[PDB]
């Protein structure tokens, strides 16, 4: 018996995946979030882990599925797995913006239910709660939210806002930490109601679904819409996400910068764009003027 | 009974990975490479699948491992798995450029041995055939190659050339197909010997290890070196690779284009750059003026 | 006797306006449209004059109103386009069209000019809500042809196709004008929709006009630069031309965004069209001008 | 009678024009120019309305004419700018100015409206050749101040400096307006000259306006983008604004040409000024807007 | 006497200068100009060496002086090396000058021709130029005084003397008509409307104009924008800046011409391309008409 | 007897050259370096004149040879005029060389210093460099032979000899010039190396010089535009300046590549430096000119 004979498909898969193992699980675990700041990690697609200065851990739209695996729409997942859901331990809330496939995940739910404390709430619109209960998440552990609702999870004020009786289907979140606010728009198309939120709230960092729409499809925000969003929200930082995940939606985030450069002076834009990378951290307000993220290079 | 009880870490992994399942395996199998052309797929890192007009399938530097998975170099794999090694059926040759971790793989060796024909050769330098034998690959089924050697796998003429003692450890490949030619530089630094190869051979498409070097390290070629490689090799297309794989080497391939734009006319560059994406197909010479690859949009 | 005493506001206005007088009227009237080509003029806002190789004259969305003229939301709605064409100097005309009932697309004075100065058989083509506006003004109901998405109207060698318009049926229509020279898509003031792709599959489109502009914070009324590119892709056009961005002060946009994005996208997305930055009063000739990228007014020396 | 039958060409014109009506007139009337600042409006072509902190109104090169209105130097020059200001709605004014007697810089109707609607002590300031043209139109002799280079005219709190122009002291002048808020350089329609350096050395110039345009093949009547930058340097200005490029179809130009060259040269040449791309009817305020780079009209909509 | 004692300033100078020696002298002499073409070299400043397919050698504005060499009114230093040795000139068929100004007519060059070359080589220039040549010692019998309108035939090259704009006694412009194509040399002229007159009455292939960064309150050179206007007026196919090489205080960026051309070419339907040359370099019309930028031979 | 026959080739050469005369010599000598600052001049190739606040004068790699002067492996032609006259040098404190190659050491410079300058002026360089100096007749006692690690004090300037890159300790060293006003890295003709990071950590480096150039096909002899930026990061400089690209026609490169690449990477890589494009004969004042990006000759 040699390596060539003993190894099978499953032995390879189960020793290789997820790609990052629990590296980021540990990174988030040991991250000390300074006062007057908040830290966040891009988990792929619209997945965001949020950590407040008080050590509060919040997880939004964390998705661990894949696209097509066979020929038996050619959406192929182009983002690796930067966070193992089954390595999560310290978490204080599990959120979903809407019930679309790649925003809510049974495996994430399964992991939290098996490994984490029983007082972790699952927060989302009715349709997401219906979907969670179906997977076996206890009723009493789910908080249904509508636009207008505010949910206090430790030191994080979660503001449920309008997405675009649809209150049952989708919501946007505004996370208010003692160090800054974060806007998560899920997979919303651009809407004028972004302006409402900008007038009614102080928004620091804002995330919006960027992506290259295939011919005859309007599923993602364009580079021009990302800018309109930042302006409407009166944000300081505008970060594209969702553009990472789907082969057919492969987009160039640099378009947001190039357009921003043409328009910022003329329109008096009060924000900067920021190109992130999946698995990457962001600290507000430290990283607000960085423009472009880079992974840790050296060994410092 | 309920899914938040029946699902385990293990079942989730066995359900989700590799991310593309067998889509690319099936696409490569289905591909009808037209005469006068060759087809090519990027499999992450320096991993290339090549299919000639005569349907000859060749796999170079196919790597199916990962980077760091725990805290106790911060190299994290940033590329998903686009090809299932254990789904490979039709293959004519498995090749490796060198014995470094990122270019040779035990599971790929295992897969080809279990799933494919018994006459499929494992081609690489002495150090590479050693590891293959050590893993369980037959001694006689391996072909040891050094610079100067020429191996003919059906209609593909494989030229083992100089890489950058050394002769036992690393080689560059020039795959001459009837449709065209491909230069696989492995993980070589820039060398003046590229000019020797460009003189002595017709090179159509050239691949070079691109990446953003950390402060105090020279491990990957720069954007300027990519263009110098294209010139020295007298190539018609210059494609970066390797920059996809490691987080800490995350580079911008657009630097190649911008510099090309500045230098092309002055220096009479005979080539064009191409920015590829992992799992993507490239067809010489149909895609030579494309500049940037996009995935099928459906 | 002296000018500072004789000249009045009325005498100045009537001596100066409209700015181009009947220059463009004259130019259109004597333009010899070659066989295999069609020629068109931009009349401001969404207003287009089309002339086929058989000399058929069609007028779409020709607006001759203005913005705000005083301070007494109070929109900073100010017209930033001069009047390139005198409606009352129109003689040769075979059809008068309107995409929708909105202020910027339908005009009383244009209607009056065709009834006073033009043939008694010139059709007023438009949606149900537009003909009700025409008739109410004094247009004979027998002149009007009420069109619906799917309707086709033959005006000599110009084959007019009424198509779907976009907002959130009786209110609005898009137009496709097929000529022995080529086709022209007129989206009016439509938002971007997936149904552009329908039109691109069902018909061949050569030149596509898109309502472009800079949306005020919290408004969505004009298409973005990225939308203009998606529109040209969906319609399988060869030329994409912005319009409507000229007319309103508060919607002042830079058409160069379209080109800059196009340069970034063209190869990766394999666009089969080129953008074209036009100027009001300007003439386009398909396909002579398809690769020009930018229009320039006659320099004349 | 119906609307279609009753409405004539005349009635359409009477209610439609000028395009902006009296909107800008009212904006200028109500504008409370803050101390330490000055406000100015681009009236089209080289037309500038200037309002000091002390409420002094000054109108320079106001042209309410048009180009070719028919086919009939055979020149296809068509007015590409709408009318932003009604001259007949002007009520509060302290002085009417003209740089030179050229067609696009002096207007019979502007003189007529001012003579009819404004106080009889309002001066008409310009070179000899301009006052000759004004006198002929019916403007009294008593109401004109003839200026040659070197002359200084005090109009309330605005020191107006008639400086050298570039093709005769009788024909053309450049103005430097000194307000308590800042200084404004109006070069009229001068081609680039070396004598801008003299003015730059001898005077503190804040905002410089230069006649920009795309010259037709074999004609040299307007400044290039490169000329625009050399002016700002020579004048030692802080802001450099192109004008005159708005008005003529055949002279249609891209102002961004000035910005792009500036981005190539600013560091190497150590430029102390910034370019600013303005729009007709738009207000500029010194020094508040000096760094804005590009103007946009009020976008409105707060709901 | 050792080397640190035997070496003098004068011995070093004679051992080093001119920098290029006779390298370019040798290349011009050995140049096989193919039929239907013409080859030209940039000798520094406005110095042009023309060679027709019939082997005819013409030399325009070849200057071999230098700028300021001490402090005891502009600080003009020569920033160009010497690429051609005037005293190595063998084959020549004409010597031309555009105007009296020092940077365009040379004593040492005139001398070198009178000593090394044929006794029937004409010295063609305006009235003021021949006055200097005669004064220096060139026979009145070998000087062709040209006015705008005059046309001198030198073998297969046809020299058209046209109006200058830097006065018919003082300066002229040249249009060199060869079988292979025409070359417009504008000397040190600034932009003028009379450029259009030359474009209408002749076909211009390559146009050379005096480019430079004008010092504050100085107008002595053409701007990048003026170079394009010249190209348009002359109806050229290739526009090449020169003169911008020679003076420290006039140092300019020829890339301005390219950048502006990129913005304007389509809108103004330019029928020419700009071309950035280097001193000592070779241009071959029409082979190099689409090269945009010259590079020196890299060898090997 | 007139000018056309009295003038010889020697008459022209000895009156015209060196191009700048003693213009730069005078500027250097009259230059009053302010406290907290240092001034330097680019003498062509890798030649640098350096002047501290105390008035010390250091001459590094000053070359006065030239390229090919006739056709009788490469077409290397000097594209730079001579900006300094070695024989006009009076006030000097030290003469330095980085390595023994032709382009970096000159006998005429040695001779001029030996004949015209003080007796106690040391010739500092690697072992092979002092061999050539001794071989040219410079006293053995007057030469300081250096290897990596050695530190030589010259008035207020502390010269640090460091490693050069292709032992090599015989042939080549790199210099760090510590002045009371700031430090200067002179990499000489080194290829890119990781040991730039070593020097970066050990020393504070303010201004960095690197041998930029356009390598011909199949030759790696000069640093690329990307290498220049990498050097800046490794040395942790605040100013990165290309040189050596000026001197050979073969290696004609555009230093703007450094800037363009810098504009793309600076924010992503948190570059703590700026590129500065110099001109031969130009002055640089650290820290006055640190933010300039591009030098221009005095326009006057
Ligand atoms: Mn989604
Ligand atoms: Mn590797
Ligand atoms: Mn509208
Ligand atoms: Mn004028
Ligand atoms: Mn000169
Ligand atoms: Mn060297």
């Amino acid at each position: 018996m040699s390596k060539v004979k003993s190894i099978t498909r499953e032995s390879w898969i189960l020793s290789t995946f997820p790609e990052w193992g629990s590296w980021l699980n540990e990174e988030i675990e040991q991250e000390q979030v300074a006062p007057g700041t908040f830290a966040m990690w891009w988990l792929g697609c619209t997945g965001i882990w949020l950590k407040s200065e008080g050590g509060t851990n919040v997880c939004v739209d964390f998705w661990c599925g894949t696209g097509k695996q066979s020929h038996g729409q050619p959406n192929l997942r182009t983002t690796p797995f930067v966070l193992d859901p089954f390595a999560i331990r310290q978490i204080d809330a599990v959120l979903a913006t809407h019930d679309h496939n790649d925003h809510i995940d049974v495996n994430v739910a399964a992991a939290v239910m098996q490994n984490c404390a029983d007082d972790v709430p699952f927060i989302g619109p009715k349709t997401c709660v219906d979907l969670w209960i179906g997977w076996g998440v206890p009723k009493e552990r789910c908080i249904v939210v509508k636009p207008g609702d505010v949910v206090k999870v430790k030191d994080i004020e979660i503001h449920a806002l309008d997405a675009f009786g649809m209150d049952d289907r989708a919501v946007n979140y505004l996370f208010k930490t003692p160090g800054g606010s974060l806007y998560h728009s899920g997979d919303s198309h651009y809407s004028n109601y972004y302006a409402k939120h900008g007038n009614e709230h102080q928004i620091d960092v804002a995330l919006g679904s960027y992506g290259e729409n295939p011919r005859g499809i309007t599923d993602k925000m364009t580079s021009a819409d990302m800018l309109r969003m930042g302006e409407a929200l009166n944000a300081k930082v505008v970060i594209p996400f969702h553009h990472d995940i789907w082969s057919n939606f492969q987009a160039d985030p640099q378009e947001i910068r190039v357009l921003w450069e043409m328009k910022k002076d003329r329109l008096k834009y009060g924000f900067k764009p920021f190109i992130w990378q999946v698995g990457g951290k962001f600290t507000w307000p430290l990283d607000k003027d960085n423009f472009e993220y880079h992974y840790p290079r050296g060994f410092d």
